[PDB]
């Protein structure tokens, strides 16, 4: 009893926990676009249907 | 996807020309005329209706 007890009193409610943080650490995607000379910015490449005035 | 995007990037916007420059030179007409003696002059023959006062 008094072992028992004891052990109760140690564990307390320590909840088990299966899993921690997952080792995978990139959420997004890879970005395989091209970058070209021609491009307008670093994001764009043309923009297309503009209308200046 | 990665060689597609190499190919893309490195063909930009090559616009394809069919042609290039005529092989024929002469824009001109071959100049038939005969050159004479009597001419008045290497590009005239006569000054038919010239009348001097």
């Amino acid at each position: 009893e008094a072992h028992i007890q004891m052990k109760a009193a140690a564990l307390k409610s320590a909840q088990s926990r299966l899993f921690g943080l997952d080792g995978g650490i990139s959420t997004q995607e890879e970005n395989t676009e091209r970058h070209t000379t021609e491009d307008v910015s670093p994001s764009m490449h043309t923009l297309l249907g503009v209308k200046n005035m």
